[PDB]
């Protein structure tokens, strides 16, 4: 039914599914934006592939060819099974628009997976080559600055009563990850205007490639005389191929801009939550973050995608708003806030 | 069965599963109306498509077009698969009301899928976009007003033996949630409204427009003589399709008075949470959370709707129902209570 | 569907499953190479095998023999099947191509399963003969070498207020689990060498090789004089088969590369893991574990993978980053790290 | 589907769950080679019995007959089911194999499934007959044996500061345990054996003893003479059960070498583990377990499979490794390893 493949490719968590697994727990390792990205460009082909043929728009065979009257039952199956098969033998048939327009209208579905399924790859390359480098690194580097609040607080407490730093100060140098994230980002985007090229060329196919003359006089059967020189066969389903693929291409050209938006990753570095810890005294009081096509930028992002994770964090934050508002006084408000564990 | 989409579509959960995570556990995000209006303005036209086609209403092909009888039984069907794709080619088939309200009958489902997914959007923006700041900034809020609720109740004790404030303070200044939260709600009202137009403008089809005139005279066949020159086609299911067009339409109508509601939050911030809490002395004995259209009155009706999870709430807002009585004594009965924990 | 094979062995972690046991929890014992390797060598002969027979490509049957008209339903019937049971029986069918082609074109699925199998046996011979082996040795290597962590910590900690050597010292020396891999490894390419030779062979078939006569004469129907002296078969969803026999070709033939380079162990063994722990003055300050066809190079590679396991290397490798910038002391930030358990 | 078998009975851990039990969690109770041999012999029929009548391959029916042009379907019906119900019935069909070869083509799959349960239930005699004696002794012997490691190390430790020998020793005396081993491998030899001839028997047929003629003569019919004297069958999927037996025929031919090989349990006693303990000096310095057609040699390669379980073994294993690389000290390094629990 079609609310079944609604439900499972819209409603469900397809491809949200968080790693089941107790090293990554909670942890993002994609942003949100690359991994919606991802969803639709994987999911949409797919979804679209199971509309094309869902029990309530298909009539039945994908090929029709109209058999004389004087055929029986079976003559007639066998010549659409035929030229079914025949669609690729480009010595017997023969069609106004040629035969590449009826070679697509026949593996269009197997088109659209081997889409889907490259588009996918991009991702688990990232996900199986510089995920778990970023996630160590960003787990150590939160426990760090958790380690340096806590230590802040402390040092607070007892006037009433920097290794995290030069760690992102090296990785501002090295440019691995940063590469690795933009050639996945470039293989999307050069995917996804090689689908929107081959959609828009197929959509723009005569809509009637899907009729095609085949003729069963290969074999013993050429010296019969009861079998007609040629049959009219018709692709049913075509035009449905055709609307899904302008709804693929329509949605692909709106999802281009995002990937190559996502491509620059140093514009996109910004409400920087380093400051919400340059506020502390303690802890180096400089952003030491940003303006670079380095890994420092791509650690810049994950830390503003994971950063709420840490309390420490929204303490700090909702303290720096009311410095922003200004009202109290920073250590006696850390000290109020008593959110050590 | 009819029975199985309807305990799947209304009587499970549908749409209303908790996050399964330990980020968000007991927390709402969600306005029970807003969750309500989605959830029915989502799976109404699932649950119709699911209807349009069960099996025991569908009679089964949908279409059929009335071969003569000297057609073999594969002729017959070739012919209604052929005018089945042949109500998009608009050269061939010539109907009384047009090429697309045929082209509307086949596509129905597609139609009523189409909307479900684009109403399901605004509320998975607000879900991906506006909810996680929300839940750590009222998760916080709670937090730091149960404490506050503890500090009086010792203070109180003590004499028997206001950082959220500036937190609120400041978000009445910002405006960024609030506009996510009207965008999302206004972009359901027109998708709700467009809806309503397209489904009014199809159930109000000539009803006869199933009915059209089909002709297999392209290709080789049109210099064929042993076919007739057109068929009488029509197009099945129709009539149900209108029937539950007539209902989504009626539903959608009733439900967009709903929607334009939920759009002045201001006017639903209404039984102040924070009155409760005013009648304690240590806390500020001031409302300070009303008439504005800024994050503050969001934050309201979010604390309004999550408020019942904190214990502290219920036993503040018993001892105001005692004031309004006027038995006993605020401190007293506080520490009569002895619910810290 | 194709979508549902799609998620099964694309999306699903088909072959991906952990061990589900206690005793290896968190250990790879197999290099991401060489899984990615043997998911896809293994995975996908089995795709195009579901794929080659879904219901969205397949119109029916396999064969079709196109009987006279005369002949009843049940007769066309016989004759496809005893067709069908008789590409085998090389007396009576006579094809230009030869009888070897309809055998391959009939069991072209039987065919991808058996290189699915026999690509996957050298796996399990690997997960099964030396995989405990190698996972109880460097679980104790990284006991052994997290309790050296600890040690040098106390005594950097004391002065502030080598067994695992010899057991990799005397793994140079044996060289069982580098011929076990080696042979794995050279076992699955040469099976991929095979299959690639068989689909290029298959692939290059003269695609009327589906057509072939067949001749319902033996036993008592030969004298039977209403029966034609031969029919005209031809082998549906053969041009698929091809189809997907060059995908898989081109894929084994992208594949074996990847193969034959992992057949290079030393060549593999690079940024060293143990020039990490070598910074550290307790353990031996050497390598040591380089440059030798012996199982030493093997656990070197195991250990560059299981290493971001301990915590130990963490801290040690971000201290090295830091000494590689050259900022701080190696004992004060390893006590300010205090990350010993 | 194929893909769905493959998954099911090769790559899926069929008859290879651990026990479900707290009984038995982590005690193999089988040998490894005894597992897979039996997961071999047991699934390779299922897999085959599946595949004969995969929808990939099965055209139809499992029989034709060709009744004459002038019956109707349901006559022709008729036909086909009387005579595949009369493949046993003698006296009406006359075939120039014979009778047996039809009713082995009829019965093939009943017969794979036979020898796949006759080959199971050797396995499960041992599962349900001698497993728990088995689990229970060893058990308490790896106990006593980590209990006495734990000894000598309270021992070596102090200075630097018998019973499961007797156990193994009146086990060396009683054969009951070994007779019911030797017994379930003999007989699951003599299973393999007769399959294997079976197979070769059935492979041998002269692939034209699928097609018999048949004769619907009994009863009324026997005076109608509108009925032929015969009609000519064919037992269509005949020459897929002919190469799934050729092939089960190779895999047995294969396996019962290495069934006969594991029929010799002194042999296989090896890489005695009795030594790494004999290195200590607590425990009796003597492998005191080999050479004899008993329990003891059966406690032997048990032992050696379930002995990576106890750390004790490990731990004294890579002491010994060590001792034949010649570093250090026995008492000292066992001090240092520290691995009591
Ligand atoms: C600038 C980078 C651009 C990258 C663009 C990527 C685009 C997407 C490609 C997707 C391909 C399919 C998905 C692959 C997922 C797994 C990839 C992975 O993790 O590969 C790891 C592999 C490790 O190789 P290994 O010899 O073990 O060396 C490292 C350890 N010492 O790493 C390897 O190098 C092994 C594989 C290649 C070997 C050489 C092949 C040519 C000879
Ligand atoms: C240089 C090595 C090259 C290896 C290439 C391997 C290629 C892939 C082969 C895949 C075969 C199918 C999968 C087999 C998986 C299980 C294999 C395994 O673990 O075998 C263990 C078996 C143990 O034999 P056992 O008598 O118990 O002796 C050891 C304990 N004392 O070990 C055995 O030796 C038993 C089986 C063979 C017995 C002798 C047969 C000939 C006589
Ligand atoms: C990805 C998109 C692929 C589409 C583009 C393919 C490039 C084809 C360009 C060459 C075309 C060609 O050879 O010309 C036709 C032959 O095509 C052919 O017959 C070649 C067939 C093209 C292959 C398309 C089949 C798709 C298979 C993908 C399945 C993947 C599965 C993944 C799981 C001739 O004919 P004519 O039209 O010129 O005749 C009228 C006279 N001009
Ligand atoms: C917005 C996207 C609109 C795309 C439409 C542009 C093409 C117009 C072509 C004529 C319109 C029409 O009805 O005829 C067919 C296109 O219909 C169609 O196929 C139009 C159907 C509209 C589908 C889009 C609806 C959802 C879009 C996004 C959803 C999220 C032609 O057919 P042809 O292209 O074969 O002939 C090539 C023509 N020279
Ligand atoms: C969303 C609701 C969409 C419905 C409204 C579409 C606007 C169409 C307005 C133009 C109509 C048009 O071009 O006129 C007809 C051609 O329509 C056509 O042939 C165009 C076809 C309209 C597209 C509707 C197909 C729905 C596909 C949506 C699927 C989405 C899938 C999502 C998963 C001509 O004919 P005539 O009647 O004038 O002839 C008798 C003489 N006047
Ligand atoms: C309450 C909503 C009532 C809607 C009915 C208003 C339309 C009346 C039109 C005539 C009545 C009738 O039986 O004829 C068909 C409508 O029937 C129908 O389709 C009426 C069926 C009533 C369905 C509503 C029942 C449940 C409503 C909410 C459930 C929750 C006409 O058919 P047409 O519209 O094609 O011809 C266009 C006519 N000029
Ligand atoms: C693995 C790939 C196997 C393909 C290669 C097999 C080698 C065959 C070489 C000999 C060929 C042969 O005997 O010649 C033909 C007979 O073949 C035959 O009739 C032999 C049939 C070949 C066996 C292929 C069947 C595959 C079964 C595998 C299933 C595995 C299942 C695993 C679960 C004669 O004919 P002609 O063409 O010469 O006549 C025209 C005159 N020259
Ligand atoms: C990239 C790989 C391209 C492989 C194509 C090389 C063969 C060219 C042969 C002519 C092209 C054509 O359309 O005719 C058929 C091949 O089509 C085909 O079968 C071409 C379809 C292309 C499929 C590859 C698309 C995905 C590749 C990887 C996906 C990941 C011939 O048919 P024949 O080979 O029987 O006749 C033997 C010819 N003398
Ligand atoms: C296990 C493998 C069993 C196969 C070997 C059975 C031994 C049969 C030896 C005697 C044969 C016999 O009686 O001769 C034929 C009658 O056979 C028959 O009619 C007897 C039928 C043989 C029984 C095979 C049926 C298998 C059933 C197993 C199902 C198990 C299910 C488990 C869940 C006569 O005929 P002819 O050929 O001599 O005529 C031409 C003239 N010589
Ligand atoms: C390796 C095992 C090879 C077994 C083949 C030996 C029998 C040869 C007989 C002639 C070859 C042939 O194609 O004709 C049929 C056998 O084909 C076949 O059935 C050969 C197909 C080969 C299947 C083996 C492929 C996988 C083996 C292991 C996979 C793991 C005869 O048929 P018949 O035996 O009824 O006539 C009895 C003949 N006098
Ligand atoms: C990402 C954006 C640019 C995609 C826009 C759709 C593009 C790729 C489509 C739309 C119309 C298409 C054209 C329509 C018709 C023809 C004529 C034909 O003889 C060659 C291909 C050609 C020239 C097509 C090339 C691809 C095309 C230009
Ligand atoms: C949300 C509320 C307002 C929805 C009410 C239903 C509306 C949208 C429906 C009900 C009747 C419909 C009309 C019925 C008939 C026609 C004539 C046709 O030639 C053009 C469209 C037009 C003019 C329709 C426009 C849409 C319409 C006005
Ligand atoms: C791994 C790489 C080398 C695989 C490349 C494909 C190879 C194996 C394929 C491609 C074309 C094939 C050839 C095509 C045609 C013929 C003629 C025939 O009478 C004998 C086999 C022979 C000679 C084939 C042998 C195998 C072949 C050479
Ligand atoms: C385990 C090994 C030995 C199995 C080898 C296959 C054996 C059992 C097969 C292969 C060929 C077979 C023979 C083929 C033909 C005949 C002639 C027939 O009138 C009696 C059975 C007899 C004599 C078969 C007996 C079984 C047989 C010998």
């Amino acid at each position: 039914a079609i609310a079944q493949l609604a439900t499972e490719y819209v409603f469900s968590d397809f491809l949200l599914k968080e790693p089941t697994e107790p090293k990554f727990k909670g942890l993002r390792l994609e942003l949100a934006v690359d991994k919606m990205v991802t969803c639709i460009a994987v999911g949409l082909p797919l979804l679209l592939i199971s509309l094309a043929f869902a029990q309530e728009i298909s009539i039945g065979t994908q090929i029709s060819c109209f058999s004389p009257s004087s055929f029986s039952w079976r003559q007639a199956a066998f010549v659409d099974s035929y030229c079914w098969a025949a669609v690729q033998q480009k010595n017997s048939l023969q069609s106004e628009s040629g035969n590449l327009p009826l070679w697509l209208h026949k593996f269009f579905p197997y088109i659209l997976l081997l889409f889907a399924i490259l588009l996918y790859l991009p991702p688990l390359f990232w996900r199986f080559a510089a995920a778990p480098h970023i996630c160590s690194d960003l787990k150590f580097i939160m426990e760090e600055l958790d380690k340096v609040y806590n230590r802040a607080i402390k040092a607070a407490k007892s006037a009433r009563d920097p290794i995290v730093e030069q760690y992102l100060k090296t990785k501002k140098n090295s440019n691995n990850l940063i590469i690795k994230y933009i050639s996945c980002r470039l293989l999307t985007l050069i995917i996804i205007l090689l689908a929107c090229i081959y959609l828009g060329y197929y959509f723009s196919l005569s809509s009637l490639s899907d009729e095609f003359v085949c003729s069963i006089k290969s074999g013993i059967l050429r010296a019969d005389s009861t079998v007609p020189d040629q049959f009219q066969c018709k692709l049913i389903a075509v035009g449905i191929f055709q609307l899904l693929s302008v709804i693929n291409l329509v949605v692909y050209v709106l999802l281009a801009p995002v990937v190559v938006y996502t491509l620059f990753v140093p514009f996109r570095q910004k409400t920087d939550v380093l400051k919400v810890y340059e506020i502390l005294p303690t802890f180096d009081v400089l952003h030491f973050k940003s303006e670079g096509y380095n890994d420092l930028s791509l650690y810049n992002l994950f830390l503003e995608e994971n950063i709420s994770e840490v309390k420490s964090y929204k303490c700090l934050k909702v303290l720096e708003n009311i410095k922003s508002s200004g009202q109290g006084i920073d250590p006696m408000l850390l000290l109020t806030n008593l959110g050590m564990i």
